[PDB]
């Protein structure tokens, strides 16, 4: 379990990670 | 809000998708 | 090396998992 | 056109992304 940084160029694409990490964190807080 | 369906060649892959996929299918199941 | 189904619920969720197959699929196409 | 970072906690689900990343990266390297 460590902290990982992922930087992305552009913008749009961003979001899209984002998202998918969007659901994923949602899942650590499905209290 | 419409189904569309993924179809990817190779398998590890997939599995990458499958996870983003199980994530936001968890929000659904936010219960 | 097997071909996979990804049927996704919603719309524009699908279209983020598009494009991270739409580069992958790219790669194939690295001509 | 600018340049975000996705800090992600885990190690594996970090490749994921790391994955579809890759594949976005190829595309800027489509020489």
């Amino acid at each position: 379990g460590e902290y990982f940084t992922l930087q992305i160029r552009g913008r749009e694409r961003f979001e899209m990670f984002r998202e998918l990490n969007e659901a994923l964190e949602l899942k650590d807080a499905q209290a």
